[PDB]
């Protein structure tokens, strides 16, 4: 696989990735990141987990994985991956899945899910894994959560997901102490109820 440290990316293959993983006692993968800003904030917050962010387009993960390196932040991977171009290397590795939609291709349909691509979230997962989604960015924001109940909930939610083999633990809101690692506070955005939301599941 292809690991990105700045303006390079360099090849490690699975044996060298062995060495790395065997380091940890947690691994996270993180998908739809943007620009990895996440995997950088987590690493620092918790040294006893290697964070690992995947993206498609090299620029995407330039200025954290050069961050990461300069500043010592060894438990920070930033690697070239996409559905269609996923790193075999990485299935079976994670014991928590982020993923931070969209992530082109994945989860993109609710109503004609492409259930042979959505199969790679419980197989980049462990047998125990967990994994989170929070939803709002993607331009179909589509599931409508804002005033959640128990029907809907029962009839619409739970189901999507089972159909990919994901089991609902938890739902919720968003807060801006949880968009922290994801997007910067300050950096110019457009101007506009704009709601997040995390969902977390263990595999069924």
């Amino acid at each position: 696989m292809k690991v990105v440290t700045g303006k390079s990316i360099k090849e490690v293959d699975k044996n060298e990735l062995v060495n790395i993983l065997n380091a940890y006692k947690k691994v996270e993968v993180d998908l739809g990141t943007g620009d990895g800003r996440y995997v950088y904030k987590n690493a620092k917050e918790n040294s006893g987990t290697l964070f690992i962010g995947i993206e498609p387009i090299q620029k995407q993960l330039e200025n954290y994985s050069r961050k990461s390196q300069k500043e010592n932040i060894t438990n920070a991977i930033y690697i070239l991956g996409s559905v269609e171009y996923f790193p075999d290397e990485l299935l079976g590795t994670a014991d928590k899945l982020t993923i931070i939609l969209p992530w082109g291709s994945l989860l993109q349909s609710i109503t004609n899910p492409n259930y042979e691509k959505n199969s790679l979230i419980s197989n980049i997962l462990k047998s125990n894994g967990i994994c989170e989604i929070v939803l709002g960015y993607s331009q179909e924001y589509r599931l409508e959560l804002e005033n959640l109940s128990v029907e809907y909930l029962k009839s619409t939610v739970i189901p999507i997901f089972e159909k990919n083999n994901l089991h609902l633990t938890e739902f919720g809101s968003l807060g801006k102490k949880d968009l922290k690692p994801i997007e910067s506070t300050w950096s110019k955005k457009l101007s506009f109820n704009r709601p997040l939301y995390q969902l977390k599941f263990k595999k069924m």
